[PDB]
């Protein structure tokens, strides 16, 4: 089961696939939340291929 869309996330393969990933924008405590998973295909697939590659 991997972390649904605008939930918070903790590890970046723990987001979704390449669909989401788990972005760290700013505005944490003035904004919503620190982390979550955002659409983010070429990112989290060029991030993944570099960090999650073997799994």
């Amino acid at each position: 089961a991997c972390i649904p869309r605008g939930e918070i996330c903790t590890d970046d393969c723990e987001c979704c696939g390449c669909d989401n990933q788990c972005y760290c924008p700013p505005g944490s405590s003035l904004g919503i939340f620190k982390c979550s998973c955002a659409h983010a295909n070429k990112y989290f697939c060029n991030r993944k291929k570099e960090k999650c590659k073997k799994a």
